[PDB]
């Protein structure tokens, strides 16, 4: 049974702590995206069978089964069930794969799926009771290494130079700035009205202000190689990984409307892409960045494709060090790889990224009249996740 | 692409707080179940594609992506990925559904899926930071009602009497006691060695469910005080107990089970969910069950056995009678009123028990279904393999 993406919309990505989502709840952010899918597709909310929300943090602002509460806050209401999942950085893609495979089984027709992260409200809000398994810490200490530490381990282990990382970061900033100037995000970003907190550091003046998030605000079109080369190492005193060649902390949500081809047809909605499969693979936690080099080959083999058959890649730019290792280990064409840049420029709100990448990949396949794209990403804890999508060509 | 349950094993359910799992970590409990699946099926760990763990709490003792950590702790190790999910009470069944649909897609061959709950280590360990959405509490206050309050609302709204609740609770105790005496949980339960607290630490063995009371009487149940309202009908005796435990299920394509020379126990035949009013979450199955039977071309009559979670006698009676299910085919070995409802593991326990009972009674179709905190029903269809 064939399953299509009909639509995918997200918030802008707003800098965490300081930006215009710093008081906005992630449940409300994801519900706003669901409301946009309903309005844009003139969709009867009673037709939606489920609401699947991925998130890295599943507690506090992201506790109490955020996927169900997202459904109830949105126009879907109490009639539409919902669930939450965590495969950290892959969660938004994982949600979409689960939605697609549930529709493929014949037991659902229409699902909204994606993810959210309020890094602002969840990063430093962590239940530490019994959090560490002493036996894991002894057997696989990598399970508890900070992500930036694994980014330095990958740069050193695989010889990814500072210079190569900064050349990659610059490419991401330039490609993102061009795609912004060309309006390539105008259809994927839905504006959201907020209240947000400011403090002047010089006056001590706190205010809550009225705001709108209507674009990604974390990127720096003026970035230069010399600028990146001057930055201090973020994770090791003699290090290569910096704030400039690493993904930024940003807040946001992305949600994806999936249905059977049969149902899209009956509703007179235009399919944008087919879901064509998903894989995950495990690797050493201390080098979690290399995940995709294990998950991508599994996916292409399951689906009868070679690297060369893939027209576009969205491989999450968690760190230039791992993003480059994956590109070069898999021997992917740089001209087909993160063609509008990514998380180095706009940030990585863990839960949402995979759904953002799918929504963007599908629009760019259509814009370039291409066929196959892969969304793939490393995952904290030592995994790769990979999803294959196929543009509907007329 | 046909997907089969090859095996399913679980811990015993031990009383939360005072029982023999009161110092035992939920990751270690689920990892124990994975290790039993590997040993019982002579299974190379490198054939396992994923490890899916459902849990109600996803923080503290159940934080840090418990699904991945269960894989790494187990004989699976770092090569096998894992994930965590929460659809509270249905999580163990939701995990199995995801595994089966993933294998059905052709992108995996072998997955371990199930759930865990340490009520002991998580019930009172809740990050309250920004937990309540004030708009949601205003629009749908039922989203935040205690589960027992929703059980009292179901008894009141649907006229499920104290007397009917108690008679159902006694049935669960008697059916559980008979099945337990006859060894019907022996194959599914994997004994676990523990250290537990009585303030002194003792060596223990969890080798069975310890919450059930075969000596239960109607007269004893009628003497209990209401648990959730001063004028209530729902009691500790006609509600699920607090217990700790884990269940994991081994799924494969039928092709792979045959290549490995393993006996398929049951086909996975589909999974539905449905939304309902949170304040009456207990009735959720009356919405999910019809969607599942309609999707698969079945009627109530086609189903030989039901596992419908005994969260509370009030809702478990309502669902049985609203769906017009024969009590003789319904929770035939009792359930959570007798042994407890460790939220994340229940669905996997129900699957593992149902596939065995279908095989033992030479029956064809069974349904695992449950109400879900937040206002949902989940329903899964299994079909015993003819061999």
């Amino acid at each position: 049974r064939e399953v299509v993406i009909v639509d995918s919309v997200r918030t802008g990505l707003a800098k965490s702590f300081r930006g215009k989502f710093n008081l906005t709840r992630p449940d409300d952010m994801a519900a706003h995206c669901v409301d946009a899918l309903l309005a844009r597709n003139d969709l009867d909310p009673l037709l939606v069978d489920d609401c699947i929300v991925g998130a890295g943090s599943n507690e506090g602002a992201q506790g109490h089964n955020i996927g169900r509460n997202v459904a109830v806050l949105s126009g879907l209401g109490i009639q539409v069930p919902g669930m939450t999942l965590n495969r950290y950085c892959s969660s938004g893609l994982q949600a979409i794969a689960i939605a697609a495979n549930q529709i493929a089984s014949g037991c659902s027709e229409v699902i909204v799926a994606g993810g959210v992260e309020s890094i602002t409200l969840t990063l430093k809000s962590v239940n530490t009771d019994h959090l560490v398994n002493p036996l894991l810490q002894r057997e696989v200490p990598g399970i508890y290494y900070p992500m930036g530490q694994t980014a330095e381990i990958v740069a050193r282990r695989y010889g990814i130079t500072r210079e190569a990382q900064d050349a990659y970061a610059l490419q991401s900033q330039q490609r993102m700035a061009r795609a912004q100037a060309d309006g390539l995000f105008a259809d994927e970003i839905v504006p959201m009205t907020t209240r947000y907190a400011v403090e002047d550091k010089a006056s001590g003046e706190k205010q809550v202000l009225d705001g709108v998030v209507d674009r990604d605000d974390c990127n720096r079109p003026d970035t230069t190689l010399e600028g990146l080369a001057s930055l201090k190492p973020a994770f090791a005193e003699d290090g290569s990984v910096t704030a400039g060649n690493a993904s930024q902390l940003s807040d946001g949500a992305s949600m994806t409307l999936l249905m059977s081809l049969e149902k899209a047809l009956a509703l007179g909605l235009e399919p944008k892409a087919f879901f064509r499969g998903f894989t995950v693979a495990g690797c050493e936690p201390d080098e979690m960045g290399i995940g995709p080099v294990f998950s991508v080959p599994k996916l292409l083999k399951a689906k009868g494709l070679k690297i060369a058959d893939v027209d576009l890649w969205e491989l999450n730019e968690a760190f230039a060090s791992q993003c480059l290792y994956c590109r070069d280990r898999l021997e992917i064409d740089n001209e087909k790889y993160n063609v509008n840049g990514g998380s180095i420029a706009i940030g990585h709100p863990f839960g949402m990224t995979g759904s953002r990448q799918v929504g963007h990949l599908v629009r760019e396949l259509h814009r370039r009249n291409l066929r196959y794209g892969v969304v793939t990403m490393c995952v904290g804890g030592g995994m790769g996740a990979s999803g294959l999508f196929e543009a509907v060509r007329l």
